[PDB]
């Protein structure tokens, strides 16, 4: 199996299917509940999951120490769970499409996720006006994540994990070019992991007003991560 062949099924297999898509709680116009707070941490708990498992299904993951797995996933997952959410979804219809299938509209995400929900749904949008592939997507969310950070106690095998799927990216998107490059679209194709940033403290600082408001505190494993990852 290819590196890129890899990538893309543990893409496909970690996203849901458009031939089983939830429509059951959808709503195109819909009329502060402890309910919109839970679903939100519920899909914020349910992609933590199915986004670890993607990352075990990419090769050379599994084979990092395991502090190391811990920090790239853990430091990555926001930005993932964002990134991934935005390129499943539907922005000009304003269709938010959860990792287990369930379609809600934004307007159904605002009680939850407040204004986050809003630049989720932009974000989208631009991501979606640049059409990325499945195949060159599957390398951009890997480099999401096989990137550096500090403590690593591997960080050369990162790197060069790093660099094998730049590689197969470069290659693929001068392939599909008819063999000429395309530096400046693989420079803007890159260009969206550090837009990543910002949608993730958007994130940070949803979850911050929510544990302040303490309607409904973050389940333990959200609280954990949240809490550990503050610089105070
Ligand atoms: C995503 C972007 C962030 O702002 C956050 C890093 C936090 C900033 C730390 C200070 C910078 C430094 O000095 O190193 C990243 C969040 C990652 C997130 O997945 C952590 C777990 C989410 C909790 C639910
Ligand atoms: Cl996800
Ligand atoms: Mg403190």
């Amino acid at each position: 199996v290819s590196l890129i062949s890899a990538l893309v099924r543990a893409h496909v297999d970690s996203n849901p299917a458009m031939t089983s898509l939830d429509y059951s709680r959808f709503q195109a116009n819909p009329d502060d509940d402890t309910q919109h707070i839970q679903q939100f941490y519920d899909l914020l708990t349910g992609s933590m999951e199915i986004i670890r498992g993607w990352a075990e299904k990419i090769p050379g993951f599994a084979d990092l120490p395991k502090a190391d797995q811990d920090l790239l996933f853990e430091s990555a997952f926001l930005e993932l769970f964002v990134l991934r959410l935005a390129y499943r979804s539907n922005p000009v219809e304003g269709k938010l499409i959860f990792c287990n299938g369930v379609v809600l509209h934004r307007l159904q995400c605002v009680r939850g996720f407040g204004e986050w929900i809003d630049s989720i749904v932009e974000f989208s949008s631009n991501l979606q006006n640049m059409n990325i592939d499945i195949s060159a997507f599957s390398c951009i969310a890997a480099l999401a994540m096989v990137t550096e950070r500090h403590g690593l106690k591997e960080p050369k095998r990162v790197e060069e994990l790093q660099n094998k799927i730049v590689n197969c990216l470069k290659d693929h998107v001068t392939f599909n070019n008819g063999g000429l490059n395309r530096p400046n679209y693989l420079s803007k194709l890159l260009g969206k992991l550090p837009e990543l940033r910002t949608l993730c403290t958007q994130g940070l600082q949803r979850i911050f007003y929510l544990k302040l408001e303490d309607l409904v505190p973050p389940p333990a494993i959200i609280d954990k991560l949240f809490l550990d990852t503050l610089p105070f």
